């Protein structure tokens, strides 16, 4: 993992997709930007590098997984290694083809394993944004309490909007055809 | 994944397994301490939550694998969750159970997926430390270039040593041999 420049981007990005308003993400503990430093934050005011490595890590584990947060790192490695994908792509974008090709991955070796479910974001109002992202997980990487070893997020960008369904089955069908509708 | 004292205890924990002098460590790149700075973060003075974050996740990078950096933020949600764990254990320990519990999984379920090897440690002064870790991996994780999206890397602390044998099926009985005396 190396934090940078494309980490914030990355942090940017993410945070417009679980979040309807900004001060739901940035007032959070552990982040808690003041309306003026974060506008100083996102129009490039202030280095994420020079920042506090509680307040940036804070960010990080709001908006991914544990997992994700390793594949955010293995995919750095690639894209800083491949001139070709920094030359058509910004890093977040390469992220997320990185993230899409392992759940792919998943569904062609781990079938009989994916489980999904809906996930909630906690807001910085004390509140909750039910079905804020998709969760996809492998279930013998089960640790216990709804946590698991192996686990993604996806957002749905579909026009129609399938509303993901109840079942096992149900689900791992409702994925394989919506595998161009997530993010 | 949060940083706390419980990472600046797994930083300097781990820091001391794969490095014999300390300023192979804290001089590195992206790390770059001072002989008295290094002494003031070692002994509390300094707090690793102000830190830069670049800094902190560059110690981190360089001491774990991306997949080992995911295990630290599950761990720790395990961790700061039961009462029992708290009690009886400082975090770097039950981060390690959680790390060996992981690896057990994989010789149980995964066997003919396992794959093997030894990984070099690079030094402030350039040079590389030969066999700092043995890395074990999951084949069919492979990124391509000698990258695995599952890896994970131990130490051998055998009184015997056993050397590391080459070959698949030898380098996996070695690992079930050697349970107890890697870390």
């Amino acid at each position: 993992m190396k934090i940078n420049d494309d980490i914030k981007e990355l942090i940017l990005e993410y945070m417009s997709r679980y979040f309807k308003f900004e001060n739901d993400f940035y007032k959070l503990p552990g982040i808690k930007f003041t309306d003026a430093n974060w506008q100083k934050f996102k129009n490039g005011g202030t280095d994420i590098e020079k920042m506090g490595a509680a307040r940036v890590n804070a960010m990080l584990d709001c908006l991914f997984d544990d997992f994700e947060l390793a594949m955010i790192g293995k995919a750095q490695t690639n894209y800083y290694n491949d001139n070709s994908l920094k030359m058509n792509m910004p890093f977040y974008t390469y992220y997320d083809m990185f993230k899409k090709q392992q759940l792919l991955k998943w569904l062609k070796n781990n079938r009989d394993d994916v489980i999904g479910g809906t996930g909630r974001m906690y807001t910085a109002s004390g509140n909750y944004i039910a079905n804020a992202y998709l969760e996809v997980a492998l279930e013998s990487s089960s640790l216990g309490s709804g946590s698991y070893m192996l686990q993604m997020r996806f957002k749905d960008y579909s026009k129609g909007q399938e509303p993901i369904p109840s079942g096992r089955q149900n689900r791992l069908e409702w994925i394989e055809n919506n595998l161009e509708n997530i993010r």
